[PDB]
């Protein structure tokens, strides 16, 4: 745990920065907030708690930024289906075949 | 120009699938909607228009999912600054030093 992020480096969930003397810790938490702690007492934060923040990156173009991960907005909900292939057939039916057979079709 | 998305594959902004007979087109659009067309007639949609959907992936586990891209929620706003580094100091101040001095801090 060092005290510097160079252009290209990023803090991820859990990952943090420690000051030289080891008094101050800037830590990107899993709650989505980048907090600064002075001996177990939060003194500043980004105020992004309750958000899906995955990385806090010092970019090349020259700005520190916190990004949300890619959020799922629509899914067929067929987790764990083996060897899946989506096919658009000539019968105007979009189907999602699996190892056992059709897992999802709009029909 | 194809009719199949095997495990791992995805549709990317603007990309599309085409049925064997060439009557039907599934296309992830720029506006965000995954829509199936019957030559100018939208027969089926995900209703994800308006959202920042970047890919529509047939995942390895089995689940076909649409994802909205990573969105910045907090930033320092110093784009255009050259050679930047974030530093948590012993005086407690967190500073983003640029090639021409401190670009952002707490003071
Ligand atoms: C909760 O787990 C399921 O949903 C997420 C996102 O919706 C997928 O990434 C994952 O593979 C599963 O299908
Ligand atoms: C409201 O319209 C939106 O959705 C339809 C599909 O229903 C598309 O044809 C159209 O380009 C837009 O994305
Ligand atoms: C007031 O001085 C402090 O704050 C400035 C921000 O302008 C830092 O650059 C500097 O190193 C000190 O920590």
């Amino acid at each position: 745990m060092g005290d510097t992020l160079t252009a290209g480096q990023k803090l991820e969930r859990g990952g943090s920065l420690q000051s030289g003397n080891g008094a101050y810790t800037l830590t990107l938490q899993d709650d989505g907030n980048l907090v600064l702690y002075a001996r177990d007492k939060a003194v500043w934060s980004t105020g992004t708690n309750g958000q899906d923040v995955v990385r806090a990156e010092v970019q090349t173009d020259g700005n520190f930024v916190l990004y949300t991960a890619e959020k799922p907005v629509w899914h067929t909900d067929t987790k764990g289906k083996k060897e899946v292939k989506l096919v658009l057939q000539d019968d105007r039916n979009l189907v999602l075949y699996a190892k056992d057979g059709p897992a999802w079709s709009l029909e």
